[PDB]
């Protein structure tokens, strides 16, 4: 901040700053004295501070991102040391970390010394609204897949970590829209893999939901992949749907496919139920059960009649002849 | 430009406004509709960081930031960026007066989030009971595309407030799962008397067929709990009377 | 270009490539439609947009590649074909509707999805039989009740 300076006079009578307009250089007094005035609700200006020695103003207005709180004039020959608003906070996003301790001791004056500044209302709910909003505008970013822009927005002061206030992760961000390159640098950003959100949804269950093979791949490349407390509810509405995209998709993941429903019901089961011969034993090349004992406890070739097929009991013993040797 | 982006920054409706002012413009002089396209392109990017806005704000709930944002015109009828009507939000977190000012001012009340949730499900999740009666007093209904199944997988969960909430709400308790299932059969199987007198309160099925062949009487005497089938064998003797 | 936006999953892409004056019926040296390449590499953004412009998904064959996928079993690509409302009622190298296939194979979802679109049931073969006798041909029977509960209006008209 300082190899980035100037020093100004001031004559008596002179406005530095006027409480309407915006602030765009704040000014460090080094020598004089200066007063702070409030344009007064009563209409008139009153008076709070007489600023003189080691003493700055216009702060206040950088941190909590409104209106100057007080207009300012001068009051003798004043030595004021200035400097802009956009370096200040060109400065800000690289020194992010030396950053915090400006909000924080901010605040700490303003509850000991509460007649600097603190004659207005709270900034935090400010601050973290800021934080708030550039989060909600990465989703947005995240979901327009901008490389450039999401990344100036991440290393501009944003905490990665931080997903959609439900819980969608950015990688569910990315994925809905369909974006690769941008769901690999944005997880590689060290944001969470498995950020299960409101809804319990995974990343990559949501990756299966919107139907996106790239981040499919991605998933299970950084690690924790496709991660459930239930596995064969999923598996066998998506059987009943019938979308074998997602049935290869949820599959692909190596979700168990020998795992319950609702009731003792394996997605085995549910093939059965259903009545094909190609997707039905899917399921089993990758360690279905096709003696799993059901609610009832009958095994799936019960059913496999049941339903009206005896060609499902056939393809199921086909599984079974190696089971049946073991038997 | 960049003191312009600036001053509209901290002038947000100041922006709208201009935006406003432009568009009239471009349909009265031959300047601005040129290349009308980037501008329909802008007003939908900033339409949607406004439903970002209003979203988050009803996430917090901020009465009075609705009506800051009626104050800004943001679209109440559209959704959250993720794809979750402001309704549906609403209900997920606790804030009557939030849902009843999105009743009044249009915003759709029976529709699907971005999975698929209407906004009862979140308010019957959340345990949001005022936001249900809201929403029935309103009308709104599921319409989920799996019902039964969802209404099964919540009989085999347990939850007995979470099947009242349903009733409620208005779902036929006994609907048929994806492979024509009544959850009366599960619920019989389970012995739990609690969500079958549930399941009977609004009107069972035993009449209802299973993916099994079999019945609720069937399951709820191989369950064995004497109460459980003498309930559901009056509700079967209801059903055959009509 | 179309072709090339598409493979690798080009929305905004395809549309402003395609407003340029491109062809839109530019079939290849193999004569791969480019909704045909679309449905091949199975994007659904430029599913909508060939549509939105127009010559969309025109084949010299319908009933070969539809049996092929019914083979495959490959639902999104079976939907994906029939987004563009190619002909479910056609025939294959010999006279095999796409119904006839999907009777030869055996499901009850996706079987019906082809007559829902104007299959037909009655299509006699290269044999000169309905697609009820290879139905129960191959060993099911429950493929003929389908068949009968799509034929009902057309034994109704019969």
């Amino acid at each position: 901040i300082v190899i980035r300076l100037h020093e100004e006079y001031f004559l008596p009578g002179e406005v530095i700053t006027e409480q309407g307009n915006v602030v765009d250089h704040l000014y460090f007094v080094c020598e004089g004295l200066l007063e702070a005035l409030v344009t007064k609700t009563d209409g008139s200006e009153e008076s709070v501070t007489l600023l003189g020695p080691h003493t700055s103003f216009g702060d206040i207005s950088i941190i909590c991102n409104i209106s100057q709180p007080f207009t300012v004039r001068v009051c003798e020959l004043c030595h004021l040391l200035r400097l802009d608003k956009q370096s200040f906070s060109n400065i800000l996003e690289i020194y992010f970390h030396d950053g915090r301790t400006i909000l924080n001791n901010i605040m700490e004056e303003k509850e000991s010394n509460d007649r600097i500044k603190k004659l207005e209302s709270d900034i935090v709910i400010h601050i973290g609204k800021q934080e708030a909003e550039l989060a909600l505008k990465v989703n947005s970013a995240a979901f327009q897949g901008d490389f450039y822009q999401l990344k100036s927005l991440i290393r501009s002061g944003a905490d990665p970590n931080k997903t959609d206030y439900d819980g969608r992760s950015p990688l569910h961000l990315a994925a809905c829209r369909g974006y690769e390159d941008i769901t690999l640098f944005l997880i590689q950003e060290g944001v969470d893999v498995n950020l299960k959100d409101k809804f319990g949804h995974t990343p990559l269950f949501e990756a299966v939901k919107a139907g996106q093979e790239g981040v499919i791949g991605l998933l299970v490349k950084e690690g924790a992949s496709f991660n459930l407390e239930d596995s064969g509810n999923f598996l066998c509405t998506t059987v009943a749907k019938g979308d074998s995209d997602f049935l290869k998709r949820l599959l692909s993941s190596g979700m168990n496919p020998n795992s319950e429903d609702y009731d003792h019901r394996t997605p085995l089961h549910v093939a059965a139920s259903e009545g094909l011969f190609l997707m039905a034993k899917m399921l089993v090349e990758a360690g279905a059960s096709v003696i799993s004992k059901d609610r009832w406890g009958n095994s799936p070739l019960d059913e496999a009649r049941l339903c009206g097929n005896k060609k499902l009991i056939k393809l199921l013993e086909d599984v079974k002849n190696a089971q049946s040797s073991i038997y």
